[PDB]
């Protein structure tokens, strides 16, 4: 029944619209290439492709180097199985993320959606979420989640998620 396991639609409809319409893109972006999945490195290299985002202004604010991570996301993209003939859904880790990003918006926040700066947070929170994250790129590691948690406007400045 609808009532054994969480469904996707109740999960990722906590996701602000930012948030989903980067997924629905990093989906038709997927297909595009034959990918099997939709994974963690696709949604962020969606949101990167915005003008502003709370994943821009974290970038910033946590001394990475932006255009180094663009590159390590091109790279990791591109070494994605391709040709997929097989009928492509999401990645686990998107999954995860999202309801890691709604436990941190929800319960530390106060907030009805999850913005993307919550789904880092879920992220880092997350060992093996953490892992894969800095698996696409090293700068991710220079993310200091206590930071981000207690001072979150300041990381995120004028974001459009605000």
């Amino acid at each position: 029944s609808h009532m054994s396991e969480i469904s996707r639609v109740a999960l990722f409809g906590k996701l602000n619209s930012l948030a989903y319409k980067a997924i629905e893109a990093a989906t038709v972006f997927c297909k595009l290439r034959g990918n099997p999945y939709v994974e963690l490195v696709h949604w962020f290299h969606q949101i990167l492709q915005l003008p502003d985002s709370d994943l821009h202004q974290i970038v910033r604010q946590s001394g990475i180097d932006p255009a180094r991570l663009a590159k390590d996301l091109t790279e990791a993209l591109d070494r994605l199985p391709r040709g997929s003939t097989s009928i492509t859904d999401l990645s686990s880790h998107v999954e995860e993320a999202v309801e890691r990003g709604w436990v941190y918006g929800s319960l530390m926040f106060g907030e009805s959606q999850v913005r993307t700066g919550y789904l880092v947070i879920g992220i880092l929170k997350t060992p093996s979420l953490r892992h894969a994250l800095t698996g696409l790129s090293a700068e991710f590691a220079k993310l200091k989640v206590e930071a981000l948690t207690e001072r979150f406007d300041e990381y995120v400045g004028a974001s459009p998620e605000n």
